[PDB]
C-alpha cells in the first residue's frame, strides 16, 4: 500500500512524481523500480522533454520522439500524465531568444499559436492535462505580469491567448484535456496568488476555457505555509470553479541535514499532501521527482538539497533509501 | 564452522540465504566471498532473477539466462536452491497488467498453466523446490484471499491449479523437485496461518501434490513471535504431512540499533532458527539476504534497518563485520 493507492482512496487522481525521462534515470534500475511502482505513482510529468526547446528546437520544425518515448514509458505504468509546459520564459532556444530579425506583436503572436496548437492537437488525450502558461506572474512587485520575451511582445494578452488557442486544439480534436496555469509562490495567501486568481477569473470571464491551476510547491523546510494556510489558498482557487493540483512539490533542506530540519520536511510534506486531502477539487500531488541523486535543487538553490522522499546513499545505480518524508505523505492521506 | 555446517550437522538440509544475484552484490568481493562461503550457507533463494516478470517478459517467450546464471553460481558452492517463485501478485510485467484485451478467466488460466509448467518443466533438479504460490492470502480480512490479477480473473482456484500443473511437469519429467505454498504473517497462530492450513488440507484432500510452506519470516525486533510460539505453529503445518522451512527471515529494527534493540534481535533470530531446530519436519532457515548493505528493508521501511547477519560499517567493497545477531543463530543450532 503506497502514496498512490492511498490519494486514490481519498478521491484523487493520483500521488505523480516528474522523472527527467529520457535521461540517465533509465539507467538506473533501482530509481526506475520505485517509478514503475503503481503503489505509489499513478501520475508523471515529464520534468523536460516536452518543453518549448525540445519540442520546436527550429521555427516551425516540431520534434516528438522524446516526448513520446517519456509518454511510451508512463502508458506501461498506467500514469496519468500531466503535459508540461508549453509558453514559459526559460529554457527557451535560441531562434527565440536571439533571432536575426526583431519579433513584432504579429510574428511571435503566431509562434505562440502555432507552438501552443500543433503541441495540444499532436499529443491529444496522452495528456491528462496541459500546463499551458508556467510562471507569468513577477515575484516583484508580487501582483504583476512578469517581464519576458512573450509578455514584452504581446503584452498581457499573451496568457489568454495561448489558453484560447489550447482550446481551439482541444475542440478540433474531441479532446478531453485540461488546460492549467502553473505557478510558484503562489500556495499562500498574498499578492501573487491573488493575480493567478484574477488570471482565472479573467478567462472565465472571456469563455475562454481554464481548468485548474498548478501550485507548484518549492518550499523550504520551515517556510511552507502551514496546512492551515494551504487549505484557505486552495479555497480560494476552487471557488473558481476550477481544480488545483501540488504540482512540483519537494522541500529542501540547508545542508547539512540535521534531526530538527529533517523533522521539519516531514511535517512540511505532510502539511502540502493533508492540504490537498482536505480540498475536494484539489485532484492530487506531484512530487519533483522523488530521488535526492536526480533532483533539481541542488544546481537551482545554492548551499541547499536533501527535498526528496528517497536517497541513494551509494549514489547512481544503488539500492533506494526511503525518508521518513514519505511516511508524512501517507499519513496525510490516511487521516 | 559456520551456520550450515551447524545446520547440517542437526538434520536440517540448508542453513541458507537470498541473494539478489545477478546484480550489484556480484561488484562486491567481500560479500561475494562470504555468500560463496559454504560454511554459512549450503542453500540459497534468488531474490529476483526467477520471477515471473523476468522468465516471461513477453506472452510465450522465455528468458532463462538470468536464473541459469543465478543457478551456475549457487552450484558452484554446492547450494541447494529454493526457486522462487512462479505465481505471485506483484512485478508482473505490462503484458499481463497493461494488456491489450482484457484477460478472461480461461486466457488468463493459460497464461498461468503455462507459465507454472514450462518453469517447472524447464528447470528440472537444478531445484530443489518452487515456490508455486507466493503470499495468495490477505492480511485484511486475515483468513481470506488476496485480491489479485490471477484470483479476480481465476478465482480461488488458481492456487489449486498451479499446484496441479507444477505435478503434472514434475509427473512428466519425472523430477524429484518439492512444491512449497509460501507466505508472511502466518508464522503464529491466526486466521491467515490457519488459512494457509486450510490450503493444505484443500490440495492433499483432491490429491494434488504440495510438499511444504514457507514461513517468510520478516520479523521486527521485539514483535517475532516467541520460539514457543513458532514450535507449535510450525506443528500445525506439519501435522498435514508436510514440511516446513523458514524462507526469508530477517529481524529489522528502528534505527539507530541501541544495546536493547540489538539484544532484542539476538533472541529474536535465535527464536527463530531454534523453533526451526526442535521441529523434525522444517528442512531449514533461509535468511533474505545476510549483509545490512543490500537488504530489502531500507528501501521500504523508512528508519528502519540493521535487519541482517552482517554488515560493512565502511559501505560496499569494504570487509563484512559478522554481528551478534549470527552468534545467536549459531547457538539455536
Ligand atoms: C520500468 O518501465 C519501463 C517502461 O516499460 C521499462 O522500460 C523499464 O525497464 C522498467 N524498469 C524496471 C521495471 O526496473
Ligand atoms: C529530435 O530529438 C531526438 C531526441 O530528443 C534527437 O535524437 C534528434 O536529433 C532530434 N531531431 C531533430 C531536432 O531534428
Ligand atoms: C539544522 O539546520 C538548520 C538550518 O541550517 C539550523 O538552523 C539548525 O541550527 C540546525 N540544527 C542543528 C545543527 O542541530
Ligand atoms: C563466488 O563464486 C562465483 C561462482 O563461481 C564466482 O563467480 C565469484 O568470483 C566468487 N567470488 C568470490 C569467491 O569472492
Ligand atoms: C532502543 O530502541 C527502541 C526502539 O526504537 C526504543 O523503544 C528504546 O527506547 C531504545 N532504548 C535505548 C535508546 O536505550
Amino acid at each position: 500500500w503506497g502514496l498512490n493507492n492511498a490519494a486514490r482512496a481519498d478521491g484523487k487522481l493520483w500521488f505523480g512524481t516528474a522523472a527527467d525521462i529520457p535521461g540517465l534515470e533509465q539507467d538506473d534500475r533501482y530509481y526506475m523500480k520505485e517509478y514503475n511502482n503503481t503503489h505509489d505513482f499513478g501520475g508523471t510529468t515529464p520534468a523536460n522533454i516536452m518543453k518549448f526547446m525540445f519540442t520546436e528546437p527550429e521555427q516551425n520544425v516540431f520534434n516528438f520522439t522524446g516526448a513520446q518515448e517519456f509518454l511510451d514509458i508512463a502508458f506501461a505504468s498506467h500514469k496519468l500524465v500531466r503535459c508540461h509546459n508549453l509558453i514559459w520564459q526559460s529554457e527557451l532556444p535560441t531562434w527565440v531568444t536571439n533571432p536575426t530579425t526583431n519579433w513584432t506583436n504579429e510574428t511571435l503572436s503566431k509562434v505562440l499559436q502555432n507552438h501552443v496548437y500543433t503541441l495540444v492537437s499532436h499529443f491529444g488525450d496522452q495528456c491528462y492535462s496541459w500546463d499551458v502558461v508556467n510562471e507569468a506572474l513577477s515575484d516583484d512587485p508580487a501582483g504583476s505580469y512578469q517581464n519576458n520575451i512573450w509578455f514584452d511582445t504581446i503584452g498581457p494578452e499573451y496568457v489568454a491567448m495561448a489558453f484560447e488557442y489550447a482550446e481551439k486544439a482541444v475542440k478540433d480534436h474531441k479532446l478531453n484535456v485540461k488546460l492549467y496555469y502553473n505557478d510558484y509562490n503562489i500556495e499562500y495567501p498574498g499578492p501573487k496568488s491573488t493575480a493567478a486568481q484574477n488570471i482565472v477569473k479573467e478567462l472565465k470571464a472571456r469563455n475562454i476555457q481554464i481548468d485548474g491551476v498548478g501550485l507548484e510547491s518549492h518550499f523550504i523546510a520551515g517556510e511552507t505555509p502551514s496546512q492551515a494556510t494551504q487549505i484557505t489558498n486552495m479555497a480560494d482557487f476552487t471557488s473558481l470553479d476550477i481544480d488545483v493540483a501540488v504540482t512540483e512539490l519537494d522541500v529542501r533542506l540547508y545542508l547539512p541535514p540535521n534531526a530538527t530540519s529533517e523533522a521539519q520536511q516531514v511535517a512540511d510534506y505532510y502539511a502540502t499532501v493533508a492540504a490537498c486531502a482536505a480540498t475536494e477539487r484539489c485532484i492530487g500531488i506531484t512530487v519533483w521527482d522523488f530521488d535526492d541523486t536526480y533532483s533539481w535543487v541542488p544546481s537551482t538553490f545554492a548551499g541547499q538539497g536533501y527535498a526528496d522522499l528517497f536517497f541513494q546513499p551509494d549514489g547512481p545505480n544503488t539500492p533506494l533509501v526511503k525518508k521518513a518524508a514519505y511516511d508524512g505523505c501517507l499519513q496525510a492521506l490516511q487521516h
